Formats: C-alpha cells, sequence, structure tokens
C-alpha cells in the first residue's frame, strides 16, 4: 500500500501533463473518477463528462499554446488506496521559463484506488504567489 | 435499505459537513488555536499565496493572519459536495468567503471555494487539508 501510493500518485501528474501537452481533453478526463471534481480560481467542474467538456474549450481557447510545469512538495497517504500530493509549478506561455502571476499555481491531487486503478478524485489549485 | 444496511458513509459526510461550523466558530473570536485544533497534527492549508503544514504552523499563521489582515473579518459559507472515499476519509467542498465589516456577500479575493479533506482518527474527523481558491465569476 505505500509503495503503490507513491508511485500511482507520481502517476497522475504525468498523464495530466502528457494530455497537455497534446492539448488533448479525453487523455486530460479520463484521469479522473467519474464523479471527480477540478477546482480553479473560478472555476468548479463536478464529473469526468464535466471536465472533459470544460478542457475540450480551454485547450481551444486559453490554454492553447502552453505547457505544465511541476514538481511534488508533500505526499501523504490517507488510508488504504487513498492518497494526496501537494505540488507547485504552473502554466507557461511560449517563452516563458518559470510560471509567474496567475500562471503559477501550488495544486493538489487526491487519488483514489478504484476498480485496481488509481484516478483523481479531486484537483484543485490555487496561486503560488510570494511574487 | 432494511436495518441490516449501514448508515456510516451518511453519518461520515454529516460530520465532515459539521466542521466548517467549528472554524467559523473560531474564527469569529479570533481564535487561533481552535481554528489549528480542527487539522491533524501533519495538516495542510494552502491559500492563494500560503501554505502551511503542521498543525502548530497552522496555528502560529493564524495568531498573526487574526491580529492583521482577518482582524474584525467574518466567515460564511454553504457546501456543495460531499464524497465519502473510503472508512474515515471523506472531501467536503464548499463556496463562501470572508465578510469585511458593512459586507453581507464576499467579493473577489474574499469570495471562495474550498475543499475540506477530512481523516477519522480516534471517532474524531479532523482535517487533513484544506485548501481554497478564488470563486471568480464576478
Amino acid at each position: 500500500a505505500p509503495d503503490a501510493a507513491l508511485a500511482a500518485v507520481a502517476a497522475l501528474p504525468a498523464r495530466i501533463v502528457a494530455a497537455w501537452a497534446d492539448h488533448d481533453a479525453d487523455r486530460f478526463a479520463d484521469v479522473f473518477a467519474e464523479d471527480g471534481t477540478m477546482i480553479l480560481p473560478g472555476l468548479f467542474r463536478k464529473g469526468r463528462e464535466n471536465i472533459r467538456t470544460h478542457m475540450a474549450a480551454a485547450f481551444a481557447g486559453p490554454y492553447k499554446g502552453t505547457r505544465v510545469i511541476g514538481s511534488p512538495i508533500d505526499a501523504r497517504l490517507l488510508g488504504d488506496g487513498i492518497a494526496l500530493l501537494i505540488t507547485e509549478g504552473g502554466i507557461l506561455a511560449p517563452g516563458e521559463t518559470e510560471a509567474s502571476g496567475d500562471g503559477a499555481v501550488r495544486a493538489s491531487w487526491l487519488a483514489v484506488e478504484q476498480d485496481g486503478q488509481w484516478r483523481l478524485a479531486a484537483y484543485q489549485n490555487s496561486p503560488r504567489g510570494n511574487d
């Protein structure tokens, strides 16, 4: 369970980063549990399908041509098959090398094991600040 | 459903939904100690511009925050989602925020959505992680 957890919660951001690199809302949403939630400044989406349709629009608009960066800052096992990862990083526009302003965030990734597979029950980000 | 089917998940969600009232009451009294006591010993608080880990670190932060930026403010909020993730682990999402004197509704940076990730120990539900983000649409 501890080993299983730690690598599982490493896997979830990797999949999100890969989906973002291809601006692929389908692979992005598929990381989430069916009733998973995403909370960002100015946004709440509940359910994999709602996350999917939102990212489809977002990738076509405000997130077009951007890339994601991040590094882990905390990870905890909360119980059998449930883990929380906290990362810092954010979204870079072309020409940027480090996340800044509203693009710089801390994110929480609540991972749950369902059907022998880990999925994101909840993602949330908040501005990193100090900047 | 009969008397042989459990009501534990519903009781869990009710217990987690009661945690915000403990925070509201602590805040009304600018009491950083009662505020921090809602958290697990290694619990985290993430806000725009803030990361604190550990009950005692949250305590010291809120002691300073109540003396400064949050002085004279109050908290409001209502639940928008609750899920039991496993025995003893639940997630509540609320909306609301912090009101300055004379305000009736949270606005701007004061208006947030918050997650309350709660983990049961010793029969008590405590906050493993609190995080808020601006509500926006405003």
